[PDB]
């Protein structure tokens, strides 16, 4: 599924991301836009042989099992294919673990580079939240 911006905002809100670890919802919508283009199906291979999955581009090195990332962890206890579902529940739950890990949303390169320090409230403008 390719979410619309406010559609994704609402989904992320219902699943508990708004202000989660102090990151307002716009941070999460922003990060998703530049991670995945709001596409739950997005995958992008990394140099180290891991892959990022889903709307929030969660990495198989630490977070999900994709069966082809040797000596990785699966801290979210999920297959990485769970992260590609039109339903973003698994992605959101895993994102909550990630952002709790020490490094906050710096875990997501697109967030650090495109969202951190920006007017992320813009990403939830217009949405009925
Ligand atoms: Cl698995
Ligand atoms: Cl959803
Ligand atoms: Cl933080
Ligand atoms: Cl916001
Ligand atoms: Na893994």
């Amino acid at each position: 599924k390719v979410f619309g911006r406010c559609e994704l905002a609402a989904a992320m809100k219902r699943h508990g991301l708004d202000n989660y670890r102090g990151y307002s919802l716009g941070n999460w919508v922003c990060a998703a836009k530049f991670e995945s283009n709001f596409n739950t199906q997005a995958t992008n291979r990394n140099t180290d042989g891991s892959t990022d999955y889903g709307i929030l581009q969660i990495n198989s090195r630490w977070w999900c099992n994709d069966g082809r990332t040797p000596g990785s962890r699966n801290l979210c206890n999920i297959p990485c294919s769970a992260l590609l579902s039109s339903d973003i529940t698994a992605s959101v739950n895993c994102a909550k673990k990630i952002v709790s890990d020490g490094n906050g949303m710096n875990a997501w390169v697109a967030w650090r580079n495109r969202c951190k320090g920006t007017d992320v409230q813009a990403w939830i403008r217009g949405c009925r939240l």
